[PDB]
DNA sequence: CCGTTTCCAACGAAGGCCTCAAAGCGGTCCAAATATCCACT
């Protein structure tokens, strides 16, 4: 169905931006929109949730692209622990906007108790400190 | 024997603290402009 269309777009997320072929950046803007679907009506799984972090938080996107990345980002499933230190990672590399880091602190804290470990958690205390 | 310097008894206000009542609105919730901004071209 749709779903094969959710793959080709997380692997065209995994490519990169582009340059000339602005009409191509209308046909990742539907491909939000389905991802923007699938998530309200069912969510997202557990393994995409580490790679659109990492594309969200990269910085590559350009940040009137990542600002509805994390709006849409809908755990449907529980979350793993790297992404989290992955996208702490990424924070601390410092190619984020203000913005993006309010809305990844604000998502993190909605979405606490959604995650299966915190023990790793605790032991970035210093970063967020 | 008598005047003068000095310590002692004493009224006071003086300040410091406590309590109550009354006038005020800052804080909380909430509207719809609107203006900060980030990169749009």
């Amino acid at each position: 169905a749709e779903e094969d269309a959710l793959q080709m777009a997380v692997g065209y997320f995994e490519k990169g931006p582009i340059k000339a072929s602005q009409n191509k950046d209308k046909t990742l803007e539907k491909h939000l929109k389905t991802v923007e679907n699938v998530a309200w009506k069912n969510g997202l799984a557990s393994e995409e949730i580490d790679i659109l972090l990492n594309i969200a938080l990269s910085g590559k996107f350009g940040n009137a692209v990542n600002t509805r990345i994390l709006k849409c980002m809908i755990p449907a499933t529980v979350i793993s622990e790297d992404s989290v230190v992955k996208a702490v990672s990424w924070l601390c590399v410092g190619k984020c906007s203000g913005s993006t880091k309010v809305l990844f602190y604000r998502w993190l804290v909605a979405m606490f108790d959604f995650i299966d470990r915190k023990e790793q958690i605790n032991l970035l205390y210093g970063f967020f400190f």
